[PDB]
């Protein structure tokens, strides 16, 4: 246990580095998940009027920190729904990298619009440059979403101690988007049937799904029903329930999303998975 916070960027990477090896993850797992908090405790400070968040986390880093850096596939994005438009999130995060948190200080780039088949609005990207002390210590790509069907009606309080591990003693609240809606989410995502040309490459949700599938308590098995059904019917595509299909180009991408996730009990091939997940879906079907 560290009596004081890292003096520079050298000590926290050391104080990483050593966190790293007890815990048995890879450094820059670590690194990329630490940031990431900053990052939430940055965003934590956007607000509305009753003091309830304008950015909740959602996607893979919203199983990140519900499941720990073991049990989670690697996130590639600080991923949220935003209940306010690009403009004002983006000026208020800047703002509050300036300000700084615990001797970590963020610059923002400007947002981009991204592409996604099957969702009704395209999100923007950006990056926030994260500095320890004035030292350049990580980059986090940032992936912006607009509230759909009422899904940031609703919020989880997530934590972590890996910023306490290293010696920084502040509260970490990451509001997150509910597991049920979550699943709704990933359902429509991991079923939608593309334009021919185009052609769906989600695999990896057929994991996430099973992993969400592990964290949900019966008792809000009828919640995520109805926010099944809200998000299929306001993206106004294909009906719930779904199918959950393969596609031939699948399994080598299955496998990959399995990468380091052996000791868990996930189907073995994407077909498997497949029809796990659809034993999931007919489960919520059932939760009337
Ligand atoms: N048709 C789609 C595509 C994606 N999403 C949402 O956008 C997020 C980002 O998707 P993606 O870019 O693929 O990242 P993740 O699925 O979270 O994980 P990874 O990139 O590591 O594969 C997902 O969590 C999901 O909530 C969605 O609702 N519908």
């Amino acid at each position: 246990p560290y009596s004081s916070p890292p003096t520079n960027l050298r000590s926290l990477r050391d104080r990483l580095t050593q966190v790293a090896e007890r815990q048995g993850v890879v450094f820059g797992r670590l690194q990329r998940h630490v940031a990431m908090i900053v990052v939430a405790q940055f965003a934590a400070t956007l607000t509305d009027d009753t003091g309830a968040p304008l950015l909740l986390v959602k996607g893979g880093s919203s199983l990140e920190l519900r499941r720990g850096i073991p049990d989670s596939r690697t996130s590639k994005a600080f991923d949220t729904v935003a209940r306010r438009d690009i403009e004002l999130i983006h000026e208020q995060l800047a703002d509050a990298g300036e300000t700084g948190w615990e001797g970590f200080t963020a610059i923002f780039t400007a947002p981009e619009e991204i592409d996604v088949p099957g969702m009704p609005v395209k999100p923007r990207r950006f990056t926030a440059k994260l500095s320890y002390r004035g030292r350049a210590f990580a980059t986090v790509p940032i992936e912006v979403s607009s509230v759909e069907a009422g899904n940031a009606d609703q919020f989880d309080t997530l934590t972590s101690d890996a910023l306490g591990l290293v010696g920084v003693p502040a509260a970490v609240a990451v509001p997150c988007m509910t597991i049920p809606w979550q699943i709704a989410q990933k359902l429509h995502a991991v079923t939608a049937v593309l334009e021919e040309p185009k052609v769906n490459d989600r695999a990896h949700d057929l994991v996430d799904l099973q992993l969400l599938e592990g964290l949900l308590l019966d008792a809000d098995l009828m919640p995520t029903r109805s926010a099944c059904i809200a998000i299929f019917e306001a993206r106004a595509q294909h009906p719930w329930p779904p199918r959950v299909a393969t596609l031939p180009h699948w399994p080598l991408i299955y496998a990959g999303a399995l990468e380091g996730l052996d000791h868990l009990e996930l189907a073995r091939t994407v077909d498997a998975a497949a029809q796990a997940v659809q034993r999931f879906v007919a489960r919520i079907d059932r939760a009337t």
